[PDB]
DNA sequence: TTGACATATGCTCACAATGAGAATATGTCTT
DNA sequence: AAGACATATTCTCATTGTGAGCATATGTCAA
């Protein structure tokens, strides 16, 4: 199976294509007459979602963790586009903390200290999980470690996927494990934007300061630095001035920038 | 469905992989049902291909081919049939300089991006960034770019083009495009943070831990510069032992802290 | 179309902290 | 005390970090 994790930002919010009803991202078979793997998603894509695809880049391959029952073997891509959307935080809730920790965090420590608490022997052990990914022994939110913690939700059986026999979820779940793979594009996608935010796709041919770092926050679900995100595109080289000018939020002016044309010689 | 494995060890300031079929090919072998797991499947084919106890195995890259699909895992052992990393690859190991080789490939290179005028001003920047026809610097970073810039030019014996050109030693099917994903992700994950527990031995040096690191990255790097950053990413203990060094002289034995190998 | 407080933008300090390049005293043989 | 060559250990002039001002510059409900 060929899953596809397309991204787009609208009004400060991470959305992903999705279908059935935004219970499934858009998959399809991967058939004799497809000749790349690239090329073979681009045709399931168009006639199910017939939305414009930009370029894509491997994610991850993943093998079916299925108790029901042949094996499945899903190899996902990640794309940026602009924009059946669904956000990314109706299916990850938690890891949206631009307004500060969520409160639904709260509910998943406790049935998460449970969990390591069950088993003595483990307690010590899966203490040091829930501190790494999450915070239950203190440390910090590291935006990075977005798909090792939902394999830990996965393993607790604090997720629908899971069949546990409390049917304890958080989170809007999917078919299959088709919320795991969507964990892999957010990860991937944060791991590129701490260093070096590459993403004239998910912005217009034209943008400003405040806008990028707007969209930068929703993706890492974090808010930045006002200051500190001026001298990281400066060190990088990555924007240049069109020459233009607009109207920001609160009726001020600011200078219209577009991603430098080496960067789009990256791309 | 292929589970091709890129299992790498270091022995006399070598950095080897694991080879088959006489040193032409790397341990693979075709995913069935039986196999639970993409990673106990592998494991599967390689304790009878080889025999050899394998360590943790992290996924590298799913590639197509012209009908089959092959998946890659990295893995770091102690090496306890090899090949060295330099005879497939002969022009990334720049430890005693440029390679006189890369002098024979750069003229090739040019050739080939200079034979259409109006791809003239443009493939003369792959052989820029990746390797160095119109200057640059030199990024060990980009074996696996490398690679598919000589596949494409038809520089090597896996692109079977009229004028037979090939640099190193070729490997069946695209196993040295395997191994070139191994590499560039491996080379990767030593430049900040060298979590290479599995390549050394139990106890080492900071001499002996710098040659192994010089040898992955296939550049020799500065000494005191390796000093700061191992004791930055708080990755190794001392073990309140010394040795003799090479040269017969006292230098403290370190190990790997417990922490780091508790990540991953 | 026009007023005091009203909401982001460049442009600018500030130390804390890092960082490519060299330089100082400790020690391990074979002579 | 003649030297050999690698260890653990200062000093320096740079570049990225986090946290705080400083001069623009308004459209917004009233008149």
């Amino acid at each position: 199976e060929l899953i596809a994790v397309v991204t787009a930002i609208t009004t400060d919010e991470p959305r992903v294509m999705t279908v059935r009803e935004g219970a499934a991202l858009p998959s399809g078979p991967f058939e004799f007459g497809h000749r790349t793997l690239q090329s073979g998603l681009r045709e399931w894509i168009h006639e199910q979602t017939h939305h414009p695809v930009g370029y894509l880049e491997q994610l991850y391959t993943f093998a079916d963790r299925d108790r029901n029952n042949g094996r499945t073997i899903s190899i996902g891509y990640l794309g940026l586009v602009r924009e059946f959307w669904h956000g990314w935080y109706e299916y990850f809730p938690w890891e949206d903390h631009r307004q500060g920790r969520p409160d639904i965090l709260d509910s998943i420590i406790d049935k998460l200290r449970a969990w390591a608490d069950s088993e003595p022997d483990s307690r010590a052990q899966r203490h040091l999980r829930a501190d790494f990914t999450f915070g239950l022994d203190g440390g910090g939110w590291n935006e990075e470690l977005t798909l090792q913690r939902y394999e830990l939700l996965y393993e607790a059986g604090l997720v629908g996927e899971a069949q546990s026999e409390p049917r304890i979820n958080f989170g809007r779940p999917m078919f299959a494990d088709h919320r795991r793979i969507l964990a892999t594009g957010i990860a991937r996608l944060r791991a590129k934007i701490k260093y070096r935010p590459v993403v004239f796709e998910l912005m217009a041919d034209s943008f400003t300061l405040l806008q990028l770092q707007r969209a930068i926050e929703a993706l890492a679900g974090l808010t930045l630095h006002k200051q500190n995100f001026r001298r990281l595109i400066e060190q990088q080289q990555l924007v240049e001035e069109t020459g233009d000018m607009a109207t920001e939020t609160g009726g001020r002016p600011a200078k219209l920038f577009r991603f430098r044309q080496t960067v789009l010689d990256e791309r």
